[PDB]
């Protein structure tokens, strides 16, 4: 197994996947690494199993259909995995914890949002459809772009949104387009 966390790339108290060489801090994995379970398989491995059990699940889909899906266990898992792919990027630090807004010439957003809040909402089964999870994720970056206006810091929202959107298209097998 790897000797660093797959998510944050640091050493520490690591839990090792039984079916692949990845390792994780307890609260870096999503969901948080399960108490018992020998063997244990990470979220990467659980997603790959879904695909292997239903190869047709990789055929192209329309985003509008994916958003309307109810949050049954496979969709729950796919959203957890997508959230974890965003935490995998180091620039997620800027969007992890609760923001505050005091900048001359700007007003904070009406509905603040952040990654740890989405993480808690998934854990608590607060989303009934994929659409709820995706709307809160996109709101994080939209809030950032609107608040930072012409400051070059706006670019961090574009960058992490691009990670989100590429992983969304991959995980949910969105039909490729020009
Ligand atoms: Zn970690
Ligand atoms: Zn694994
Ligand atoms: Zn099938």
């Amino acid at each position: 197994n790897s000797n660093i966390c797959e998510v944050c790339n640091k050493w520490g108290r690591l839990f090792c996947c039984d079916t692949c060489p990845r390792s994780f801090h307890e609260h870096c994995h999503i969901p948080s690494v399960e108490a018992n379970k020998n063997p244990w398989s990470c979220i990467f491995c659980r997603i790959k199993t879904i695909q292997e059990r239903c190869p047709e699940s990789q055929s192209g889909h329309q985003e509008s259909e994916v958003l309307m899906r109810q949050m049954l266990p496979e969709e729950q898992l796919k959203c957890e995995f997508l959230l974890l792919k965003v935490y995998c990027d180091s620039k997620s630090c800027f969007f992890a914890s609760e923001p505050y807004y005091n900048r001359e010439g700007s007003q904070g957003p009406q509905k603040p949002m952040w990654l740890n809040k989405v993480k808690t909402s998934l854990n608590e089964q607060m989303y009934t459809r994929v659409e709820g999870f995706v709307q809160d994720m996109r709101l994080i970056f939209h809030n950032h772009k609107e608040f930072y206006r012409e400051d070059k810091f706006t670019r961090l929202g574009i960058q992490v949104q691009d990670i989100f959107e590429k992983n969304f298209r991959n995980i949910f097998a969105i039909q490729e387009t020009s």
